[PDB]
């Protein structure tokens, strides 16, 4: 399972450990203890705020994303993260272009087409002087440091559902930067896939954002 | 995979996400070579790049003694969940030490008397809490007069990086035996999903002193 | 500051890191700010509370000594995103101090026997378990093994430090109905606490964050 | 309050502090039901839990850190995910015109095509080009969020940061060491002599039976 995002990033499931009745199983074991009354328990759990069964249901992700938009991902602490090296690996000619649709709503002094060449343009002059830094003798941890935000890298990701949860709250929500915005469409998506039961009765009784409700 | 400890406990495993190859996997960031992805295992566990590990997660279901859960629960980079005192009506199902427990301590009493003062306790305050309970009182307040060897049951999600820290500590002499029987318990199943993991673990990591001289 | 809890435990302020402008000065940082005056500031605090930025009251940080029951402590330590530091009792001899209900207590629950009865029926236990212990001592059996034997009303203690966010879900999860009421009498001092040392983080907390029920009715 | 140069235009600033030595001896102290006792035993106390292992006592001692540092700096600095951040944001405020330019010498035991000179100046020009981009698409009616992207890693942001004693020891492991990035080290070393001065027995203690980095 694999979603593009932006105009070169990605997010694919990597592994996933349990799902629905994983929950059920975990919660279940506080009373000393069927489809229909254990989808009824998720509901229950959901609408009081127990929220530690789903702890029990984790996945590993798969990312590529520009690193202005991993800064922002990697805030949440309550995960696990490796990412590629800039000071171990030679960094791919990758970066975020923006589309001129992203400008759409902003009246600006030149055209959106405009601004797509002029960031493009500074990606290709420091990319170049990265190379020629390298090729000089320049070590790589130092040579990057002239490469953009909007640069693309990749990790891996695994993060429980209940975390999970609180990322879709925050980074699937307009007040996010609509960048990160859009992994998190795709990251919900795949939670809804894979943890059908939760993730329905998350939208209807947790779910703090805005768009999700609505995409 | 179940394993019985002490007299009445036990450690089963309920789901596991990845093995080896995902911290493998991990460490480098991608989607082949046992030899080079075994020889990486031992790299990064040597050098201290411990995170690649986290992306190794299992659940276990525990069975012990309320005194042996109250230290498990202390490992706080883990997800727990246990039966409820004050929801449901606990068990008659108490830790009653072997009479072997004992045995290394310049005691007075022999092992049959200790035996029979636990077990003695033990019944009557079980006794007590089902008066109590019948006469109307409150499952969360009648439960505490039971004593804390009552036996307790929860599920435990932990990352293998957090899972070493507790072989670490519990798996060692100067954790109390009955938490090192169930740390053992938890290293055999630990050593049979992650053989290399594992093995690396105890060649470069591993701080305690019973797993070096007892076997998986 | 030291507030009495049931009857023989208590809540001790120990120490305290910050107060409501340390969760100013963090959250000024994002538009390259520090801090203003008492009326804007204040005013950040509210704006923070209600739009969910929980972050900036990480930075004010609290350390508690508290005295409970032991089947308190176990709830209470489910708390992972704190620190705690506790009594032992492989390491010391645990001293003859158990929680004994009051007839209060049981008030709101039509019970057979009298209030008292039950007060006399859990002391009863309690005597028994604790001499029980004590000769399990006396006779050579470590300590480690002789405690088992003891109730979960027996009282213990810890340090507590915890940050402003963890503690206000602390704050929402026990001082709640929902959970037992005697942790609740915990919340309630640690809320005392919280609101004398961050009384403008305290009020937009209730105000606007707070999903308890009882901090809403008591006071303090 | 201590404030300490990095770099060319950074800095490690101590904002706050709670507690000191002797909060972790408080801390552990409770283990046996006692407290605080004289000098020589509860400095000693302190060498026994770092030797031991014991580390959860200097969880009770905290910082709070004012730092200013490039960004490819606190990418990795944020990595320690046992702390708490709050940081300028460049979505929401105009970034300023400040960035590392690396010195001469950061090239030392490197030798280089084109003179170090050289590179200062190529890296110099790049930041410039950048920066003057940012800048036009800013006042172009380009958002902020999105025309920060053509900054480079080189770019200095602000940062507090909260975290406890015992973390701290973690971090020094990690980045006081010649296997860290230099950058960093730098601001670790800041961190360190911080730490010293407001914890002076946990420090010694630290260094002589815990330290694991090899430059401190
Ligand atoms: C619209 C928007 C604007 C933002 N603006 C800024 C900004 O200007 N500056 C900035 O620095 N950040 C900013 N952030 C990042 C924000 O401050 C959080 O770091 C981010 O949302 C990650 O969330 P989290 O802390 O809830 O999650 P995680 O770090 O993954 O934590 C999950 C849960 O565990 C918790 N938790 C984890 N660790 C601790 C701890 N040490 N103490 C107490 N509770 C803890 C909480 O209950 C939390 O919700 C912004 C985020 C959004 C969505
Ligand atoms: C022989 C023995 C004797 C003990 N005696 C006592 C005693 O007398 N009193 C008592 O209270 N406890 C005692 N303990 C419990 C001990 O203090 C720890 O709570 C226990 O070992 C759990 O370990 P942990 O903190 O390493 O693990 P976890 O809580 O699972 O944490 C794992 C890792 O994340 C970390 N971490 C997690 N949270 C934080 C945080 N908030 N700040 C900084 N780092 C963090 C560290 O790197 C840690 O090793 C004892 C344990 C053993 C094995
Ligand atoms: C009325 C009531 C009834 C309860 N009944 C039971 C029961 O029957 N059985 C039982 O076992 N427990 C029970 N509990 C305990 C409950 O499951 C939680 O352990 C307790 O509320 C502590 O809360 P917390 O997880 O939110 O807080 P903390 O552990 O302090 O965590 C604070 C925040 O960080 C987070 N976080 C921390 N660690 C992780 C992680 N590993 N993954 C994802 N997010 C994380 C979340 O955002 C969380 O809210 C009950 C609690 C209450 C109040
Ligand atoms: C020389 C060097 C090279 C590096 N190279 C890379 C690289 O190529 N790619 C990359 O992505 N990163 C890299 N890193 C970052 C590294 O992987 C860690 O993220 C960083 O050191 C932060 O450390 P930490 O996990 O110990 O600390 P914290 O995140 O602050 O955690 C402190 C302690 O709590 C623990 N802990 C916290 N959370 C969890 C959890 N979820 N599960 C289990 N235990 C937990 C452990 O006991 C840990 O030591 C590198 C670091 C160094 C020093
Ligand atoms: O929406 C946001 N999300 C986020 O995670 N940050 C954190 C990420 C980074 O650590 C720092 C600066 O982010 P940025 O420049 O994207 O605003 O604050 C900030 C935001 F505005
Ligand atoms: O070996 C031990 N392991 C442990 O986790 N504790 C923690 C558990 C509990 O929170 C408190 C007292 O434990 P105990 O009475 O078993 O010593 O300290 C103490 C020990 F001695
Ligand atoms: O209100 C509660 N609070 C709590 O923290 N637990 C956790 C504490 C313990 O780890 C286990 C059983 O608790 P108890 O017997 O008190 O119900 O679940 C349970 C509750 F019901
Ligand atoms: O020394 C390092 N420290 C660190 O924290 N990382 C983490 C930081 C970032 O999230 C990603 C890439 O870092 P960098 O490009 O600096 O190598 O891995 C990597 C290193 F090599």
């Amino acid at each position: 399972m694999k979603i593009d995002i932006l105009d070169k990033g990605f997010v694919e499931l990597v592994d996933v450990m349990g799902n629905d009745l994983s929950a059920v199983r975990a919660a279940r074991v506080s009373f000393d203890m069927d489809e229909e009354r254990d989808r009824h328990l998720i509901e229950y759990l959901m609408k009081h705020g127990h929220e530690t069964p789903f702890e029990h249901i984790v996945f590993t992700f798969h990312v590529k994303a520009p690193i202005f938009v991993a800064r922002q991902w990697f805030r949440h602490r309550i995960a696990s993260y490796n990412e590629l090296s800039g000071r171990y690996s030679k960094l791919s000619y990758e970066f975020y272009i923006p589309s001129p649709e992203r400008l759409e709503g902003y009246k600006t002094t030149i055209p959106p087409e405009r601004v797509t060449e002029k960031i493009s343009e500074i990606v290709d002059k420091a990319y170049r002087t990265y190379l020629e830094l390298i090729e000089s003798g320049v070590p790589r941890e130092v040579a990057r440091i002239v490469l953009p935000l909007n640069l693309y890298t990749r990790f891996f990701w695994t993060v429980n559902a209940r975390s999970l949860m609180n990322f879709l709250n925050l980074r699937a929500d307009s007040h996010a930067q609509w960048e990160i915005q859009q992994y998190a469409l795709a990251i919900a998506r795949i939670f809804k896939e894979k943890c059908p039961w939760t993730f329905e009765a998350f939208l209807k009784y947790a779910y703090k954002g805005d768009i999700l409700k609505e995409v």
